[PDB]
């Protein structure tokens, strides 16, 4: 009992790719993958016992020689996103905040991973929406799909604004 059990990642991949529908319905997948290093690990696990765990399948990720965990969620709603983000944050160390501005949604996020111990860390966010982006601060591939490359050592802010029909239809 009690061995030197602390492992840095070193070339870890975090890819969050989520797709949100204007129906206030959100779905997607968050992959946090790290290199094994020790045989006890089949995939460093996400800690996310959320109230909607039935709507998010967190499972072990084993691909590319990376082992980690992935959270694959579907049929979630706008309110569930912050709570979802909690689990994500356990392996991310970043902050995400979504808010509605009338009937358009603003997504605010900041990733400060300056203090990361690994230069080969790659944190990547991809948001796909079958709507249309009004304003974003990141790299839009499509007018409805935006991606952010969060790099270690540096700080990056991520913002995405798009129009999505509010369930209450407020403003």
């Amino acid at each position: 009992g009690r061995e030197n059990l602390y492992f840095q990642g070193h070339m870890l991949r975090v890819r969050a790719s989520i797709t949100i529908s204007p129906d206030d319905l959100v779905s997607g997948e968050i992959i946090a993958a790290a290199k094994p290093k020790n045989s006890k690990d089949t995939g460093p696990a996400l800690d996310g016992d959320v109230p909607f765990s039935q709507k998010v399948a967190v499972s072990n990720y084993d691909s590319d020689g990376y082992v980690g965990s992935q959270a694959v969620f579907s049929d979630l709603t706008f309110a569930e996103l912050p709570q979802l983000a909690n689990m994500n944050s356990d392996a991310a160390g970043v902050n995400l905040s979504l808010r509605r501005n009338g009937n358009i949604v603003i997504l605010e996020g900041r990733a400060d991973l300056t203090s990361v111990s690994d230069p080969d860390a790659d944190v990547e966010l991809t948001v796909a929406f079958p709507a249309a982006v009004t304003s974003t601060n990141g790299d839009r591939i499509e007018p409805e799909v935006v991606q952010w490359k969060l790099k270690p050592g540096v700080v990056s802010t991520m913002s995405a604004q798009a129009r999505y029909t509010d369930p209450n239809t407020r403003s």
